[PDB]
């Protein structure tokens, strides 16, 4: 509707020959994949069809194939994984709860008669379904990233002609792909520098196997879809924006639950109001007892959880553990509140609470910059609030160093630290062992268990260098994010206190299990004061302190916090404009902190109505338009979305004025003059942009900072958006001091202190060297032999020089990293060799990774590159220097080989009981 675009937008997605018709979807999207991939042109028959494919597993399918020599081609792409591809046919899309998706990714192209857009197809993945996935069959969806045609910028002729053609061309007609019929429903905000995406929701409305209607595959539109979903007749009274909104529900990704009686769903037409006019309990609400245990049943947790965050129908929010039902039978209560179309709960998939995230047991969070001068305006004494907050950064990171310093000293300790440090158990599980990226594991602190496991020591360079780079890596996070950890803080689902049991400012906090800080451990907290906050924190008053307060009725309400349901206001909306219907609050526990803060009182929201602007037009109105039936409630469902996208697709300014307070807060050195309640507000209203359908664009954001602010102009970067600092003075920021002053200065001080130490080795006894005289030891004893050789000679020379040229390799691939690193690896695993070349090579041996030419391979390996590239030795070979590492270090007598298979092996843990108990004894 330009037209520049027209013709651009062409032909942006590929189309679909007469041999690929004949079905399933699964290989006909695998199979444009690998054709695009290895640029060949679907336009070109001289090909046909095999029913073998609806049977195997891809590379079956992509060994075909492929044949053909121009499909040689190449290999890949990335592939899906194994419990999806089969599923993707004979499975029906569907493992318990996930879903298989059809997911495709759009960067920008440029020029013409061209395309625009550059279409990339991921292969078929594994998500959690959402609720229409569920109904209609997972097959039926389409979701591409899309970038923002209102995000400037861009290649030239995207918004020169500011327009827009583009959103009309994602909504009016389908989209032709793999045969099916695409039409967009929704589009959301995405869950050197690249640029900003909408995620895109299609439903496929036909295709080629397709038959009608009312009342596999049949016909059926986007219109009747959502009239299922949102049930459109009894809802007309819905401004439409916020009804599209609402489709968010059924799209969420969510794990079923149960399918409720409609007696035993509650639906309470009252909220529980101040005592009196603002709700009290707003988006939360009581689940049964048995509901509880039914959802850990369900889900598998190690225990009922106290609250949950689910879905149930036009319903959404927080249910939680009636503590006054003591019985047996299950039930589950509504709100309005909490219920956001009028849905009668008809049909099973109405009546299913379908569970987002459960509760469960916390950990130490610590504390968020964003807080920071919000804290500093409250402090009692803000000198003494930076000497007690910045104090408390460096002595968690001497704790972190000094126990780590200590640790590497013995094996069995060093061992037991690295397992207290992180986490590869969900990695694990994954893949039904250790995960293994070469000869090595991906995680390091897998990496280093193993070698130490196989009974390495700080005599390895190698491992001397993991312990570092670990650690090290934690330490950036800290120095860019400024996440200083608090030891007494921990982030908290909200729950408010539906049995009258707290008083205005009294909140209940207990633990599932003891509260561990460095010292002390906890169980719940009493008599003594909190400080609550959501993040973001803006205004002054949006960090709150109470008195936590524990009362033994709640006893059973565990790894939550309670508020209060009494008084005018409830305490969630207090912290920056929250609820109780996912949100989770920063709980601080910590005296230094909470002692030296001093509430604020609640600003009153200024008149902002001349720049803030409800389009209110109703979905009733937008039939009306249409003259009466079920058509004119067909069509407005395509005016909505037609219009709801123009509304979508328009610049995120939440984002914009969030940063321009960054900007304006800092140079004016306040959060509490005038001019910050102005944006605190405005950044308020606009997180409600979305659902409250609000007016709220580049007109009225000039127009506002004219009338009321600056200052349009590019307000100045703040001195900590760099690494090092800028200007004149040790900082006078706070987050400066903190990031300049502090952390960086604490962090490059004891990132040294043990590169001294490395480093120190030269032959004290102590330290570290990538030679060990163990590790070659099939190197020299085949040397010897091939002395004496004949062609034996043969064999070792012509390993050495192949290893060479791989390690040359290597040397470029110095273009996935990982890729690069297997790559070169099945080139390592690649040299092979009367009589001993029988023995050696051992191929009753399914894999050449479990034979004895591989331990000679990479102990020669090891004496050539020890030098030189110990890495290259480790990646490739680092397991096999775990037996030879293993094998002699053992003496027989002292100890026999015992060899733990992979499964075996990520199922076994460190025994931290038998440290304990080991080194009490060691240390007689």
């Amino acid at each position: 509707q330009s037209m520049e675009v027209y013709a651009r937008l062409q032909n942006i997605w590929p189309k679909f020959p007469r041999w690929l018709h004949a079905a399933p979807l699964a290989l006909a999207w695998e199979l444009t994949r690998i054709c695009l991939h290895c640029k060949v042109d679907l336009e070109d028959p001289t090909l046909r069809y095999d029913p073998s494919w609806a049977t195997s597993d891809m590379a079956a399918l992509w060994r075909s194939l492929t044949q053909l020599d121009v499909f040689r081609g190449k290999s890949f792409p990335e592939r899906p994984s194994a419990e999806a591809f089969a599923a993707a046919l004979t499975g029906n899309f569907e493992s318990r709860g996930n879903t298989v998706v059809l997911s495709a990714s759009l960067e920008f192209n440029p020029s013409k008669t061209g395309p625009l857009f550059l279409l990339d197809m991921k292969p078929l993945r594994f998500d959690e379904g959402c609720r229409l996935t569920r109904r209609f069959g997972p097959d039926r969806f389409l979701e591409v990233l899309v970038p923002s045609p209102t995000a400037l910028n861009a290649p030239s002729i995207l918004k020169d002609g500011g327009a827009a053609q583009v959103i009309r061309w994602l909504t009016e007609k389908p989209h032709s792909l793999v045969g099916r019929q695409w039409q967009a429903f929704y589009t959301k905000d995405a869950g050197a520098k690249a640029t900003f995406k909408e995620r895109v929701h299609f439903f496929a409305e036909r295709g080629h196997d397709f038959r009608p209607a009312p009342l596999r595959r049949t016909e059926i539109r986007v219109s009747e879809m959502l009239d299922w979903l949102l049930q459109l007749e009894q809802n007309e009274y819905q401004p439409h924006l916020k009804l599209f909104s609402r489709i968010q529900l059924g799209l969420s990704k969510t794990f079923p639950t149960v399918t409720f009686e409609p007696n035993q769903i509650r639906h309470r037409t009252d909220d529980i109001l101040s005592p009196a006019g603002k709700i009290m309990n707003d988006g939360i609400g009581r689940m049964s007892r048995s509901v509880a245990r039914k959802i850990r049943d369900a889900l598998g947790l190690s225990d009922i959880p106290s609250a949950i965050q689910g879905r149930m129908g036009s319903a959404k929010g927080m249910w939680l553990m009636d503590v006054a039902d003591a019985g047996d039978d299950d039930w589950i209560e509504t709100y309005p509140s909490q219920r956001k179309w009028k849905c009668d709960d008809a049909d099973a998939l109405h009546r299913t609470l379908e569970i987002r995230s459960v509760s469960t047991e916390l950990k130490p969070a610590a504390l968020n910059l964003q807080f920071l001068p919000v804290l500093e305006d409250r402090a009692k004494d803000k000198a003494r609030m930076r000497r007690a907050i910045a104090a408390r950064l460096m002595n968690d990171l001497k704790k972190q160093f000094d126990s780590q310093k200590a640790a590497v000293e013995r094996p069995l300790q060093f061992r037991q630290w690295v397992n207290e440090c992180t986490n590869s158990r969900s990695e694990r599980v994954r893949h039904g062992q250790v995960p293994f990226l070469g000869g090595l594991p991906e995680n390091k602190g897998e990496v280093l268990s193993f070698l130490l496991n196989s009974g390495f020591d700080r005599r390895q360079k190698y491992i001397q260098d993991l312990a570092f780079d670990l650690q090290k890596q934690r330490c950036e996070v800290l120095r860019t994010k400024l996440n200083i950890h608090v030891g007494r803080s921990a982030y908290m689902f909200m729950v408010v206190d539906f049995w009258g049991v707290l008083e205005e400012n009294e909140v209940h906090v207990g633990f599932s299990s003891k509260f561990r800080d460095d010292d002390t451990t906890y169980m719940l907290l009493t008599d003594c004061d909190v400080l609550v906050a959501r993040s973001p924190a803006h205004f002054p008053s949006d960090i709150q302190k109470v008195r936590a307060v524990f009362k033994p009725q709640l006893h059973a309400l565990k790894d939550v916090i309670v508020f209060p349901a009494k008084g005018d206001i409830p305490l969630a909306d207090k912290l920056s404009g929250g609820d109780y219907d996912g949100d989770m609050a920063w709980v601080c526990w910590d005296p230094d902190i909470v002692e030296n803060f001093t509430n604020a009182d609640m600003p009153k929201e200024p008149d902002l109505s001349a720049y803030l602007g409800k389009d209110k037009t109703t979905f009733g109105e937008l039939v009306r338009d249409t003259g009466t039936g079920a058509a004119a409630r067909h069509e407005a469902v395509y005016d909505m979305i037609n219009k709801s996208f123009q509304f979508a697709m328009q610049p995120n300014y939440l984002g914009i004025c969030t940063n321009y307070k960054e900007r304006v807060c800092y140079h004016n050195n306040s959060v509490s003059d005038g001019v910050a309640l102005l944006l605190s507000t405005l950044v308020g209203k606009l997180v409600d942009q979305s659902k409250q359908g609000i007016l709220f664009d580049a007109a009225s954001w000039d127009r506002l900072r004219r009338e009321r602010l600056g200052g349009r102009m590019s307000v100045e970067d703040p001195a900590y958006k760099g690494d090092v600092w800028a200007g004149a003075g040790e900082p006078r920021h706070i987050v400066d001091y903190l990031k300049f002053a502090v952390a960086k200065p604490t962090i490059d001080r004891e990132l040294e202190e043990l590169h001294k130490v490395m480093q120190a080795s030269r032959d004290d006894d102590a330290a570290a060297h990538s030679w060990d005289p163990d590790l070659a030891v099939y190197f020299e004893n085949f040397k010897a032999l091939t002395a004496e050789s004949r062609s034996l000679r043969a064999v070792l020379e012509a390993l050495q020089n192949a290893l060479g040229a791989v390690e040359h390799e290597w040397k470029v691939l110095m273009l996935t990293y990982p890729e690069k690193v297997r790559q070169l690896h099945a080139k390592w695993c690649a040299i092979e060799p009367a009589k001993t070349a029988a023995l050696l090579e051992q191929p009753f041996l399914a894999d050449r990774g479990t034979s004895y030419w591989a331990l000679l391979r990479a102990s020669t390996a090891f004496k050539a590159y020890y030098k030189t590239n110990p890495k290259f030795v480790w990646q490739m070979a680092g397991a096999q220097l775990a037996f030879i590492k293993a094998q002699m270090s053992s003496g027989g007598s002292d100890g026999m080989p015992l060899l733990v298979t992979p499964l075996m092996y990520a199922g076994l843990a460190p025994d931290g009981r038998f440290v304990k108990q080991y080194l009490a004894r060691l240390e007689c």
